[PDB]
């Protein structure tokens, strides 16, 4: 009933806050953004969902598809998929890309994406986010390459991840929303989306994070690109 | 006439200086961003503009809808009302907002603005704003849960704000802009405003952050809805 | 063939990295953002092209209006010209602004930028360019009051840019895409370019930092506001 | 001088035309504009001013039907007088002179671009 009200930080509170201090000045981090046509994938979705889902037994969405065009990336930007260890630059020759899964929010590691199918990565999705029951396991919980958060669920337009040390970046995924675009000369409602990479600018440099950005808006918007490799 | 003329550094600009610089050192401060359509409140300020001035003798503004917006957001979401004080999360169980006026820029705060009513709430914001004379005293300029900081004044189309430590987060408006908008399948053109909401990650998280701006952008689109509490 | 590969950070990105990371740590950084319409010099570019070449010998290009502008900018807010040097701030009575050229990026210097014409400005711009051979003295990558990198050659939207200490400010350009874009009630498509200006909020404030931005926009969107100085 | 400077100086001898206008004012001059558009002047042969070699003369602006990218449209259209001491002065000059305030006059923003 008073003006204020003090309650202790619990531990795990108290760890997190260290840490997220940390990692923002420790890092030089900045943030590129760009945007995205989810019109391409939205359509993948509605002509083969049932027949995927039958197929596979696991409903097609839109995450595999976010993590096959990261794991696109990556491998054409190993710097992004590098770490800095003190005096070193620690490439990895995998693929492991953490996926921010709500419960606070926690990091599951979806291992080796890059030999996964999307029926697999889309199963796989799910089990680390039904573990979040609250069973998820620091054997899960630890590594990763790279980090992809999803925020669209919640309304967000836009906004700046915060990288995940050791890791050199962060993809930011943000909701859905029609908007108004040019589309050779004539004015076009798409359903566009912003994405937004954090990165470490003491590893990763411009070049490179616009790169991987548009390398990631090129594939996400025509998935065949994939398959043609261009 | 010499190539480089050197000032020496008030006291007071310096000390300023070494505040911003541990503000953003102390903290993890991030950035989310999101926009809303000011169509609705300019149409309720050309409709009652006159009766409200006649009945209250105080113009109506939009300082007055932002202020009741972010004291139902604060309410919300009581951890952007909070601060951190050493190893303490302190939840403020009043709703004091600071307001920047110009002057440098300066911070007047608004106390127990959850009692005030809007003609009210237009009154004290232009005492502030006129003792911005110079007549601005301490006890005027301590305390706070959150902040507002207006910039579209200069024309500023987006950008992100600084926190105010001890303060959780802080709202940056921004100039209205009309832009061509997506509108039940038709491209209609609105006036349009972005909104940046900076906070301190260490306390404040994603959802949070996100829903905060959300509720901001919902109770502005549609005042009604701050009667029916939807 | 190992999952991990560790090279050795050459003394070179080393020393970057640290700089970086100062540069992060000792200033209070913070990004305003605006847009700009660049129908007007793509057509003076257009209609004076090939005169401009045969008289000057020397193509006419972006960078030539992008200096002018940012010279008249810098002369109205000699803020953002100035430098904080331990407790002073040094305003410089000059104009050489530094240019990010490719090669890593490097930043050449172009002096007194407020005496050269336009040709001369595209021509010199050249010499960096072109320099850039590995033929850059670090007489040419010394001082320098203000910034301007590109970053649209990569296809980047919107982005931080991290400040180039001890400078106050950068200004960063970014890729031009056609927009939708209200004109006088009537949705037109203009090709949009949107403007970072990030910088030391310990010496600039807001009212600058935007403004700056703003004279920026308004010389791009009709040089001819250079020559009437309105 | 910037154009605000040149506006307030004309200012001031317009004003001094009072009539306190010093010969340390009356003196000099490399060139010299004459105005006539103020009477209603359509277009004539002004004298030149010794020891200078040309004379502008400007006249009235009035619309003018215009042959405009193959349409007529209705432009306000001034002429232009340039008189000059063929002594010195010779037609490629003269004519390029009279042209280039002709370009500079339609497009401000050549002075700027330097073309």
């Amino acid at each position: 009933a008073r003006s204020e009200k003090r309650v202790p930080m619990t531990r795990l509170r108290k760890r997190v806050a260290e840490r997220l201090l940390e990692a923002k000045n420790s890092t030089a981090m900045l943030t590129t953004f760009n945007e995205v046509n989810m019109k391409p994938i939205m359509d993948l979705r509605k002509q083969y969902g049932e027949a995927f889902e039958k197929r596979h037994g696991i409903r097609l969405g839109f995450m595999s598809f976010y993590v096959k065009a990261v794991v696109e990336a990556l491998k054409r930007y190993p710097e992004v998929n590098a770490s800095i260890d003190g005096d070193d630059v620690v490439y990895h020759n995998y693929f492991d890309v953490s996926m921010a899964v709500s419960t606070g929010l926690v990091t599951p590691v979806l291992r080796d994406v890059d030999t996964l199918g999307m029926a697999d990565i889309e199963k796989k999705i799910k089990e680390l986010a039904v573990k979040g029951d609250g069973k998820l396991t620091v054997e899960d919980l630890t590594g990763g390459n790279f980090t992809i958060t999803n925020g669209g669920v919640f309304g967000s337009l836009m906004s700046t991840p915060i990288i995940n040390p050791p890791q050199s970046a962060i993809l930011g995924m943000h909701a859905i929303k029609d908007r108004p675009m040019a589309v050779n000369g004539q004015v076009e409602i798409l359903p566009m989306m912003y994405l937004a990479l954090s990165y470490d600018h003491r590893l990763i440099d411009g070049r490179e994070s616009v790169g991987f950005l548009v390398t990631i808006k090129e594939l996400l918007e025509d998935p065949t690109r994939l398959l043609l490799d261009v």
